[PDB]
Order: structure tokens, then C-alpha cells, then sequence
């Protein structure tokens, strides 16, 4: 049984950190996109 | 896709300048013509 856990039993005290990292990335790349999609808007609004 | 834009995606931030130049030429050569077509008028109005 102890083996069965060493196989399966996630050391989620580490995977929590991994988890935050993923949540974090979702957030960050999103905000980057909210910024990114403003670029072409500016380009044309000005050249016009 | 990025290639597809490097092929197609006009760097219209330059073509705007080209655009103005063309509009500009339309205007200028036109005014030149408004002047040019006054020449023969003057020629005869005076020699008569």
C-alpha cells in the first residue's frame, strides 16, 4: 500500500505551487492579451 | 500565419505616406491645370 501511494499519491504540497503557477499564467497571458489587442486599434486610429 | 502577413500585411504605416503623396499629386497637378488652361486664353485675348 505504501508503494501504491509512492506511485499515485501526489505530493500535492508541491503540485499546489505548480497549480498557482498555472493559475498565474492564465491571469498573466490574459492581461497581456487585453493589452495586445489594443495595438492595431491604436495603429489605425492614428494613421487616419 | 506570420509569414502570410509578411507577404500580405501591408506596412500601411508607410503606405499612408505614399497615400498622401498620391492625393497630394492629384491636388497639385490639378491646380497646375487650372493655371495651364488659362495660357491660350491670354495669348489670344492680347494679340487681338
Amino acid at each position: 500500500t505504501n508503494a501504491r501511494s509512492r506511485i499515485k499519491d501526489t505530493d500535492f504540497a508541491a503540485e499546489t505551487a505548480a497549480l498557482s503557477k498555472n493559475q498565474v499564467l492564465q491571469q498573466a497571458g490574459t492581461a497581456i492579451l487585453a493589452q495586445a489587442n489594443q495595438l492595431p486599434q491604436a495603429v489605425l486610429s492614428l494613421l487616419r
